[PDB]
């Protein structure tokens, strides 16, 4: 795709999260940049209405699937650089098991030479002291495949997947995705065959910040097919 040439080297990233869960308000602002060459995403998020009112580890897939590194024999299955500059809008169910649910709605686009993701997200039918209102997921991330299908119809793609929260009782937090997204431009997008993203992620705190934040370095390559 054109598209893809936008990737080839370091792309500066914004994130820009407005959320209201159970009536919690609040926001998030991220910076940092990707190197969809290595799959690899660097960014620093800060929320800037005080505390953060659910576990950091609950917003990492909702903070840009362009950075996933395909393999060069993947090249005409990556839907997500195809649709660039103009973007994607990108939209999700996450069920929390036996727990609410998010459902978000973002766009990701080039903003000049930046590439942005701005996210609306709104949590509903959440325990006042279950594990993501009671804060009791541990600050860490597990590693997990993310299944992709083409949505013709809509021009675009859908995901399925199943992420991973450790507790802090040793057990785990089931967040179950679904996942559907649709180009906003006019230009040719490529429609995939199945395959999927194999995730990594590392979360940490920068020793000399004190608002709440999170400092995520992630990887993630595009996998499942052969020739």
């Amino acid at each position: 795709s054109k598209g893809e040439e936008l990737f080839t080297g370091v792309v500066p990233i914004l994130v820009e999260l407005d959320g209201d869960v159970n009536g919690h308000k609040f926001s998030v602002s991220g910076e940092g940049e990707g190197d969809a060459t290595y799959g690899k995403l660097t960014l620093k998020f800060i929320c800037t209405t005080g505390k953060l009112p659910v576990p950091w580890p609950t917003l990492v897939t909702t903070f840009v699937q362009c950075f996933s590194r395909y393999p060069d024999h993947m090249k005409r299955h990556d839907f997500f650089k195809s649709a660039m500059p103009e973007g994607y809008v990108q939209e999700r169910t996450i069920s929390f098991k036996d727990d609410g649910n998010y459902k978000t709605r973002a766009e990701v686009k080039f903003e000049g030479d930046t590439l942005v993701n701005r996210i609306e997200l709104k949590g509903i039918d959440f325990k006042e002291d279950g594990n993501i209102l009671g804060h009791k997921l541990e600050y860490n991330y597990n590693s997990h495949n993310v299944y992709i299908t083409a949505d013709k119809q809509k021009n675009g793609i859908k995901a399925n997947f199943k992420i991973r929260h450790n507790i802090e009782d040793g057990s785990v937090q089931l967040a179950d995705h679904y996942q559907q997204n649709t180009p906003i431009g006019d230009g040719p997008v490529l429609l995939p065959d199945n395959h999927y993203l194999s995730t990594q992620s590392a979360l940490s705190k920068d020793p000399n910040e004190k608002r709440d934040h999170m400092v995520l370095l992630e990887f993630v390559t595009a996998a499942g097919i052969t020739h």
